[PDB]
């Protein structure tokens, strides 16, 4: 919670430690994955209207050895907030479609993972300018809509490369260019409806031949209901992407028609029963498979929260995906996973 | 100390900074050894009888420059604490022998030595349980003992390897499998007599011809005693590895009999003057030695404490171990250390 | 601000996130620079003559991708301070000379780049003993000197290397010998004179017929002039520094007789339009050029601060530097670049 709050500016230090096992026959995720966060979310009022503000996480692994550090910076962006017009911020933030998909993001270690930090415009990703908009200026309450920008993240310096070079250049799967999306969204009643769109100029050093889905640019849909009511939660979301889709490592996928669903359920004690299922389905990719699914599986778990400040989970993650040719190219995981994990958080 | 504390929960954010300067023949260790160590120690109260905690270090190096980073997570722990009954924790935690040694873990900068992060089960290790159960639920007070386990940390994943592969895989030095230890400790008229016992199955990534000290298990006892009364501290401790202490880079010892030493006083405005030997033997290794010592010296210092927050030490670690082919090929320092440092702490 | 303040002891962490992008033909800058600083500045009082103090800074990279982790500790040292005599500190610490240099770093995010971190004694830099006399102990007010020496910072140990090895080695264009320096300055009526005298010797690895600008020690003199008052900023400085100016990456220059000038202004609301002027002459360097300035540009700027907290930046880097071979030598920017930046701050 806030640990600094005088002379007009609040400051929160917040994080958490994470002590968690994974279980499974596939050895490169058998183990274990503790980890933490730590960061702060300070605010300032500059006016009774103008609102500035700056957040930035930070997460790092404690599993690893003493002689090496795996750590990362999650979210860093700065910006300010006028009433009733909205927010501008700039750094690395998260994605125009996050938030819908965040609809089903409310699993305990898993779910949510048609997508990863630096993709295109769907998650975590540097050099975002997003405008939200909340209550379209007050015509009507919880009809918020954000309009966002990206810039590209091209190749790195001092690696030989004479075009699409950027300072912060980066692997050509992690790569991108000039994009914008947009998002709306309406939650009353409980009810909720919300869609994403959202395009990305593509750079040469990702139009190979090597990686597989080569296209001009990469088009995201996404279109999601959402039913948070008396102690009852229920999300399901459709998303199509165009040349948007990682494979892997063989590079993205030309389509991909993945629908999430979620169901949870919270007790009077703090019991939190999670049924979800994701299926992302590759088609038309190339290669000489032209049809294969990315992702198939289901996720039961349930979360046990003793105060706002200590849980543990349970989560069972039944892949129902053979081992074939493809999988063992792009190398992506089909063996069911356990995970059993004890957060705390502040 | 605590800078938060309210609605049920208490965080603490501590740390140092350490200004160290060590002059050494040995110019590996000879220059500049400024660090810092940053962490937060939060604690909840579920209700009046469970108690959860999350503890959480970060040590940082200084002397590097501006384009290389040395950090590592130092003790990364979440668990709960049931009142006259234990507390259970997981993540990267300290080992069940540790505290016994840590009798003769009071010196300025040195000492303690004996064993390194990422051991078997002797220091800060990954994949802890631990269950510490205080006063034996009550019947009699300074009579605490716990019983740990820790599971394995195999191969690196992405190099290849197709057997003891864990997520979060290393050096073969710092692997280790499933294992188990226990430890009693009474502490009671400032006498105090601690045992620890550690047994931990070996990796095939370990058993390999290149690293002596083929064998099994990794099996440690320890037996300590300890006096703290009157402005005075005694510690001895006497220890008893086999394949479980490391031995330079060739691997590790087959036996190894160390017994250590520690007697510090504490004047009455802040001088504490302090000696500590340390004598490890390793004994029937092979490779041709067969019997070599691998480690001993004498440590010589003094601490001046100006309050709880800032202090300043100076050391002086007499080695007496001759330069042979044994160090040579195992890379142990073998010249006399002085240590000056400057600790600011919070 | 002060974070913690109890039991003769303070302790604030300060730092900042700045989401910063950089306009420029030459891509090796142009794209995003946002990034962050976190540290901490802890004080507390011995007694009501002695003081002790630990500061520490660790600044990180937000424009880089999650599987990559750039950061680095800018500052941190420990010390302590005696009332009417001075403070003494060690660690990482500033330079001698960067004090009156930093009379011309009062740019946005450019300027005061005649040097860089991990320079013999101007700048950022390991193992640092400043003594830093107040007032010439009450004399008069606003006379303050220091003096400062630092160790070597040689070779890396593990590189084959034997000779010139310390424990943290590194580059040859980053390490140093023993170093010593003096500053003085006398700020009064608003009017400031400041000047610095540094030398240090220089190591082996350095004087290779690779690195150019040969010579046994580094000797820079510093003298400069500032004037704040009435909301004005005026600053001249001239530095002359022989063997101890850095040139790219083909080592330092012989000579280097650089004139930074820089005034701003600061309104009634919070506008800050700022025009700094540097130039620095690289003159007999060698290897066949034997004249040519190192740098040469203009900047212009206008900083909007909004509270204490939040601003934002607007700077325009004029390059007077036409490309040539030595800059295509060196890497030597010669690009007007542009940088946008918005500055939250605790």
């Amino acid at each position: 919670a806030e640990v600094y709050n005088k002379d007009g500016n609040k400051l929160d230090l917040y994080g958490k430690v994470d002590g968690l096992h994974y279980f499974s026959d596939n050895k490169d995720v058998d183990g274990d994955q503790t980890y933490m966060r730590l960061g702060f979310k300070g605010e300032t009022q500059v006016t009774d209207q103008l609102t500035g503000y700056g957040q930035w996480e930070y997460q790092i692994q404690g599993n690893s050895a003493e002689n090496e550090n795996n750590s990362w910076t999650r979210v860093a962006f700065a910006g300010l907030k006028f009433q009733d017009v909205g927010s501008f911020d700039y750094g690395r933030n998260y994605g125009v479609v996050y938030d819908v998909t965040s609809w089903t993001d409310v699993l305990p270690e898993f779910g949510g993972d048609t997508y990863g930090s630096d993709n295109f415009m769907q998650q975590r990703g540097n050099g975002f300018a997003t405008y939200r908009n909340t209550d379209f200026f007050g015509l009507v309450d919880g009809l918020n809509f954000a309009v966002q920008y990206q810039g590209k993240n091209g190749n790195p310096s001092g690696e030989g490369f004479t075009s699409g070079v950027t300072n912060n250049g980066r692997d050509a799967l992690r790569q991108n260019g000039d994009g914008v999306g947009g998002s709306i969204t309406y939650d009353y009643e409980g009810f909720g409806i919300g869609g994403a769109i959202s395009s990305s100029k593509r750079t040469d050093a990702q139009n190979t031949a090597a990686y597989i889905g080569n296209g001009d640019r990469a088009e995201t849909y996404t279109g999601g209901l959402k039913y948070d009511a008396n102690n009852i939660y229920l999300a399901a979301q459709y998303t199509q992407t165009y040349n948007a889709t990682r494979v892997g490592s063989l590079g993205w996928a030309n389509k991909a028609q993945n629908f999430e669903a979620v169901a949870q359920y919270q007790f009077d004690f703090g019991l939190r029963p999670s049924l979800a299922y994701l299926q992302s389905k590759g088609k038309n990719l190339g290669r000489g498979y032209d049809d294969e699914d990315i992702l198939k599986y289901v996720d039961v778990g349930a979360t046990y929260y003793f105060n706002k400040n200590m849980s543990t989970y349970v989560d069972y993650k039944i892949n129902l995906l053979d081992d074939n040719q493809f999988t063992r190219d792009a190398g992506i995981n089909t063996d069911n996973i356990v995970a059993l994990g004890l957060v705390y958080q502040f």
